[PDB]
DNA sequence: TATGTAGTCTGTTG
DNA sequence: CAACAGACTACATA
């Protein structure tokens, strides 16, 4: 089941700015990596920020 | 090194 | 065709 970037961020233990999260997606710090569906990313429920 | 704001620009949507 | 989500930025200050 998938979430928008904003909804995903809101449910994280430590929500950040939307810009920050978009940077994490571009740098591939999110596992599993989000799907870009048209103009928006779709995050799996379970996705997490990971260390590089 | 990491993040946040606030600006312009691009591709997708309805 | 206007509004939205994002790609990017300089700059500010953690």
């Amino acid at each position: 089941m998938y979430l928008t970037l904003q909804e995903w961020n809101a449910r994280q233990r430590r929500p950040r700015s939307l810009e920050t999260v978009r940077r994490w997606v571009r740098e591939s710090r999110i596992f599993p990596p989000p799907v870009k569906d048209g103009r928006e990313y779709l995050f799996h429920e379970s996705a997490v920020k990971v260390d590089l």
